[PDB]
């Protein structure tokens, strides 16, 4: 399905701590992120997205339309800016930001119940499953 509409409660995290290395994010604000329990609402219409991930300090927001370039600027990340393109490859969710670090984005699945997200930098893969809620 490309359906990904909902929210969804993490259940596991892997690496987590290497990918946010990879991005050069500061030590002590790695320490206060890699175990805080994540919420991701998803909100799809056609092409477009809006995405939300939520937790208790820190958000991460993005907007954007399947098959149209946007610029993104990390702010609450590691303050970079790239040029990202979200595209379906079959019934992937399939996300390239390019820019300084190569190797980066993220792919969502689903099989199952479950939502499956592998955020990529570099030589680091971080592998996220969520539940729907
Ligand atoms: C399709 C879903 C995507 C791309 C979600 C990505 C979520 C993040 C990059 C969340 C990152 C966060 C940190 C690096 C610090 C802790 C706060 C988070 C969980 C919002």
């Amino acid at each position: 399905t490309r359906d990904r509409n909902g929210t969804w409660e993490m259940e596991s995290n892997e690496n987590f701590e290497g990918w946010m290395k990879a991005l050069d994010i500061d030590f002590a604000l790695r320490k206060i992120a890699v175990r805080l329990t994540q919420t991701l609402v998803i909100d799809q219409d056609g092409d477009n997205f809006k995405v939300k991930c939520t937790s208790t300090f820190w958000n991460y927001d993005v907007d954007f339309t399947v098959g149209v370039e946007f610029d993104e600027y990390t702010k609450s990340l590691d303050n970079r800016h790239v040029k990202a393109l979200v595209t379906w490859e079959g019934d992937v969710l399939v996300c390239v930001q390019k820019g300084e670090k190569e190797n980066r984005g993220w792919k969502k699945w689903i099989e199952g119940d479950k939502l499956y997200l592998e955020l990529t930098c570099g030589d680091q893969v971080c592998r996220q499953v969520f539940k729907k809620k």
